[PDB]
């Protein structure tokens, strides 16, 4: 599914996310807008390295979930790849959470770096209630 901003802010809010491992609501939203554009069935195969990109944060196979066919990969949240793919973003939210976990947090994604490190971020939670 393709969220709609605001409906996404609420969900991730009742989900456990704002401040989760001092990370705003609003650098999560940021994260998913340019990662994915909201989207949960969303996917990028990584010729480079022969990784798979899944879902709304965009979780790389390499280590943190499993998909059988990325070499040398481990799978850190516990989860089939396929589970970052479904409309109910709770077990991609719970992976998400584990990798913020590791030191870099939400570094991590170099599209969080690019694209929401010091940067304005209130307006993806404008209006939302969150
Ligand atoms: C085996 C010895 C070290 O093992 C440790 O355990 C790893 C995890 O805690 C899971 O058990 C630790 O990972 C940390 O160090 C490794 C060193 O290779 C990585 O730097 C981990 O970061 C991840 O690695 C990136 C690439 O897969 C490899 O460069 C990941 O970035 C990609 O996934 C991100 C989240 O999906 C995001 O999509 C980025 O844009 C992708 O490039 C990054 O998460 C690090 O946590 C290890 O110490
Ligand atoms: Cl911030
Ligand atoms: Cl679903
Ligand atoms: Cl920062
Ligand atoms: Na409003």
């Amino acid at each position: 599914k393709v969220f709609e901003r605001c409906e996404l802010a609420r969900t991730l809010k009742r989900l456990g996310m704002d401040g989760y491992r001092g990370i705003s609501l609003a650098n999560w939203m940021c994260l998913a807008k340019w990662e994915s554009g909201y989207n949960t069935r969303a996917t990028n195969y990584n010729a480079g390295d022969r990784s798979t990109d899944y879902g709304i944060f965009q979780i790389n196979s390499r280590y943190w979930c499993n998909d059988g066919k990325t070499p040398g990969a481990v799978n850190a949240c516990h989860l089939s790849c396929s589970a970052l793919l479904q409309d109910n973003i709770a077990d991609a939210v719970a992976c998400a959470k584990r990798v913020v976990r590791d030191p870099q947090g939400i570094r991590a994604w170099v599209a969080w770096r690019n694209r929401c490190q010091n940067r304005d971020v209130r307006q993806y939670v404008q209006g939302c209630g969150v």
